[PDB]
């Protein structure tokens, strides 16, 4: 095994190829590496073998390589693990890092833990466009930058116009994390595609972002890829792509456990039509704004107000107008899905502390149509404003299905619940979120429980006259999509 | 024998000092306009410095004749009266003296009597116009902005870099690049601009270490942190621009104190006019009733203020803004902000909707309400700054002529901006009480903003009612200090 292909390679029948010699070096890495690194290098070994065999269909090496690949694949998938061999190998032949992570989850699932998680990941790995094969910009990136780069775009002839709008933005405090290079006519961005989309409120960024997209689309017109995908697949930084794949799976692996560990029975026992709190007629009977808030906050962590994206703005209105009323009940936090916690959270914390609103923050507030008065009043009353969403929740477009909505629902809820549960002891919250997230939602392995089930609170909805109404959960949505059905599911026997 | 020195010393080796005089002499003949005058004073400076350092050289007599010729060539006839004054300034700083000269040339003919004495005396009296070399060295041209300072932080580079990057992360202090090689900072903001951004903790700290670096760089001299930055770290371009603007203000204050028709104003705003005007606001007690008469065939109105605790001016315009729009108000004047850096940021905010991090910082620094700007943009109103760094209050030892400067220099910024507005659009400016009424001067007396714009000095109370404040006539006089001194007057 170890001392097999060593002496045979020395017999110079033909000069050793650069790619083939690399296979021997990759094989040395497997025997030396330990833990899951060994497994990651093992899938990489088979990937290098496929590329050699495909590029050299008829060579004397092939027979030795097929035995190696057979011996490597057989060494990884043993016994119960053979059920997930076909699915993980398929992914491993392209993304060995992603396949290696699924392999670790399979080892644990083979020992009785987290049933169906491996299938969900294997199915989602090829079903999610963000986890598709991608290399990005792989060149000599600059290390002296004052920030972590996300894109290394080459604008070509668009460099002229982009520079104008980038310099105009930086002059007004916008797009700080961005440095140019006229020698190569490339830009080194420190902002995600979604982050730049959030700053579009400012004309300066809108134009800078416009030429960035046009530069990408012009650089790859043959593929149907959109402006966003071209930047990831061809101009993204290796470190950003490495974390992006990790963050996407963190949500999937997070949506799974949320869909199985949530005590949904007790939520129905408390807030259903036949709930013991009988919250439906209590807030209806009790008149006044402050009385309704009392019943909605007694013995509770906080409250969750709905928002129909069509034209409802009562959530953001009530919290801004009736902030003093809410302060009486003891709420020192205001949650919103409108802002991303990745870039907006630190800027909000700095604003509430100092009192000076940063340019990037002011830009986000115009894009998301959030009034500046909400933040002025919040800082005055001594309150927090937390972003209950992140870039991780980016809704993908699964072709021919409705699975994209499932990810958005669960991914965003994970981020929203994570922040609300880690608040200081005693401080209650008043989060405004979409109506779709407050009630149940269809999944691909059980069903995505709404943010209400997660926090043990009811789904509320404020009227134009400040009257709270309990919105019953739609039980019909507690099922998997019809396109999931009872297809070939990777299931172990232990 | 003006060009005889070209081959006298040439036909021991010529030193760099004497060669500098020869090179400077050739520059005088080649240069023209005011540059020739500036080069002439610079020539006499080199001659003075050569003789002062080499008092025992055969070239002194040759250079002494050259100094006579140049000095006698500049100050001819009636112009000789301003020789002793302008020459004293010339040996220390010729560019400043060159500007005074141009003004003095035309004064000899009859225009602006006493402006030369004002400038000549203010050149030495104003600490900002003192000699200042600034930074002598390499100036990077790829900074992307006009650098105002090139401070060298010895043991404070570590702490400054911390708050600078913390500022840039929040969109503050973008125009400032570091050089770890020399441990210097190519700062693109002025001293007052950083003071106006003190509201933000990020800047305040960086501004604190910026001073400490300067204080330790020159601890022996009893100069303030600000002056040390000018005298040893300011960019040559910024120093030339600073001295220019300071003299423009003095020259601008003279015009105001001699061209403003104070009689026409005083007759219809204080004497019979006050009694008749006071009855309008007294009788008509409505909110719109008062604004109608105060804007009756007028450019606008001016509300006074006392920085102690009175903030009715800022509070009134923010609240009843719609009421002001009915009579014809559009522009909203404001002393608190300074046009130099704030005006472009305001024009952006009102247009694009996104507030600049630096603007937001300024608003908190000057304790301005943010909703004033929000309501302005929504109602389609403009906000302009009626102040600048040009009106930098100077500390003149043993006298109160420093108060005179800001009183007049600030009004020039206010008046020039308020007058140059679209035809038909009225304005509502909030300013200090001192600036609305008359103030003491050095040549004459600095007239307030009310006299120049032909408006009254109003002051809104807590119950929203305009009360006309009488102009203090006692202040319409020159200081007892400057009066009856060596006056520099020309022949008719
Ligand atoms: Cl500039």
């Amino acid at each position: 095994n170890a001392q097999e292909l060593k002496e045979r390679a020395k017999v110079f029948a033909k000069p050793i190829g650069a790619s083939y010699q690399g296979i021997l070096d990759q094989l040395d890495l497997v025997h030396q590496a330990k833990g899951r690194d060994q497994i990651a290098a093992s899938f990489e070994l088979n990937k290098k073998i496929n590329d050699y065999i495909a590029e050299h269909p008829t060579s004397g090496r092939n027979q030795a390589l097929t035995q190696l690949k057979e011996q490597v694949t057989s060494a990884l998938f043993i016994g119960k693990m053979q059920v997930a061999q076909a699915g993980i190998d398929a992914i491993a032949q392209t993304r060995p890092e992603l396949a290696a992570r699924i392999f670790m989850v399979a080892i644990e699932e083979a020992n009785g833990k987290h049933v169906g998680l491996t299938d969900m990941m294997v199915r989602w790995a090829n079903e999610d466009p963000y986890l598709a094969p991608k290399h990005g910009y792989k060149g000599e990136t600059p290390s002296d930058l004052g920030f972590d780069a996300k894109y290394h775009v080459d604008l070509g002839e668009h460099y002229a116009d982009f520079k104008q709008w980038l310099e105009t933005s930086q002059s007004n405090g916008l797009l700080s994390k961005a440095t140019l290079d006229e020698s190569t006519k490339t830009v080194h961005l420190g902002y995600s595609y979604q982050e730049l989309q959030d700053l579009t409120g400012a004309e300066s960024v809108q134009m800078a972002f416009y030429f960035l997209k046009e530069a990408a689309k012009k650089a790859d017109p043959i593929s149907g890829d959109s402006a966003e995908m071209i930047l990831l697949k061809k101009f993204a930084d290796q470190s950003y792509l490495s974390q992006l794949d990790s963050d996407r799976m963190d949500q999937i692996e997070g949506i799974y456990r949320s869909s199985h560990e949530t005590d949904i029975d007790a939520w129905d026992r408390r807030y259903s039509g036949t709930g013991y709190d009988e919250l439906t007629n209590k807030l209806a009977s009790a008149t006044g704004v402050d009385e309704q808030l009392a019943v909605l906050l007694d013995d509770r962590k906080g409250l969750l107000i709905g928002e129909v994206h069509g034209s409802d703005v009562n959530g953001l209105r009530f919290v801004n107008e009736q902030m003093d009323a809410l302060k009486k009940q003891g709420v020192t936090v205001i949650g919103l899905e409108h802002l991303r916690s990745d870039l907006a959270q630190p800027l909000i914390d700095r604003y509430l502390a100092t009192g000076v609103m940063s340019s990037e923050l002011s830009a986000m507030l115009k894009t998301k149509h959030l009034d500046v008065t909400l933040f002025e009043n919040a800082r005055a009353n001594g309150m927090r404003i937390v972003a209950l969403d992140a870039n991780s929740s980016a809704r993908p477009n699964v072709q021919g299905t409705e699975h994209g909505l499932m990810y958005r629902a669960g991914a965003a809820n994970n981020i929203a619940v994570e922040v609300l549960q880690n608040l200081p002891d005693g401080e209650k919250f008043v989060a405004i979120y979409g109506k779709a997230h407050l009630q149940s939602h269809k999944g691909i392995e059980g069903f995505v429980p709404g943010i209400t089930h997660r926090l043990d609170l009811p789904a509320l909805k404020v009227s134009d006259s400040n009257q709270f109404t309990v919105e019953q959960d739609d039980v019909s949505l507690r099922v998997v999509y019809d396109d999931v059905a009872n297809k070939p599911k990777i299931t172990f026997k232990g």
